[PDB]
């Protein structure tokens, strides 16, 4: 129901400059915050930017602060990244993600190459192999006591990022009940009861008792 169409990304030259254009339908673009966070090749997910509702005000990241400007255009429900003086750590998939502490719903990426403290959280395992109809288990760990402040998102492989559980340990609209989320503190466990074919994917863990939100590096879950 929820469309989030991006586009403006590619392949650019260091130094150069982009503008990514992400265009929201099925939800009023003008009361909701948006976001642009970006996964490195290899890599866990990173907040980049976010704009506020009917306050003209921006937060970014630390490493592209002063570089990349966001903006919106609730006439046209569209939000922009304009990314300037793109340098090779920018190479990215950069998604466009609705709300700016618990990500509902995320854009399909789009990709960037460019060529010629806060909460850390850290998740286990990192890969993971099991069969169709078995219990797995993934634990959430946060540097310091972020309360119930614990989202769950599952990435299946080149699509968008899906929100599973949002605060810990309520499940989201339309997540199966196989899903389950529990914890609190520091320590968080995801628990998936009965594996399923489509189930198969790399899941990642947010918090935002801090702002900037940091994310896990994933839990990838294969075939055996």
């Amino acid at each position: 129901e929820v469309q989030l169409l991006e586009s403006g990304g590619g392949l650019v030259q260091p130094g150069g400059s982009l503008r990514l254009s992400c265009a929201a339908s099925g939800f009023t673009f003008s009361s909701y915050a948006m976001s642009w966070v970006r996964q490195a090749p290899g890599k866990g997910l990173e907040w980049v930017s976010t704009i506020l509702q009917h306050g003209q005000r921006t937060l970014y990241a630390d490493s592209v602060k002063g570089r990349f400007t966001i903006s919106r255009d609730n006439s046209k429900n569209t939000l922009y990244l304009q990314m300037n003086s793109l340098r090779a750590e920018d190479t990215a998939v950069y998604y466009c993600a609705k709300n700016r502490a618990v990500f509902d719903y995320w854009g399909q990426g789009t990709l960037v190459t460019v060529s010629s403290t806060d909460i850390q959280m850290t998740q286990s395992p990192s890969s993971l192999s099991a069969s169709v109809g078995d219990r797995v288990t993934i634990t959430c760990r946060a540097s310091q006591s972020i309360s119930s402040y614990l989202n769950w998102y599952q990435q299946k492989p080149g699509k968008a990022p899906k929100l599973l559980i949002y605060t810990a340990s309520t499940l989201q609209s339309g997540v199966p009940s196989r899903f389950s989320g529990s914890g609190s503190g520091t320590d968080f466990t995801l628990t998936i009861s009965s594996l399923q074919p489509e189930d198969f994917a790399t899941y990642y863990c947010q918090q935002y008792r801090q702002r900037p939100p940091t994310f896990g590096q994933g839990t990838k879950v294969e075939i055996k």
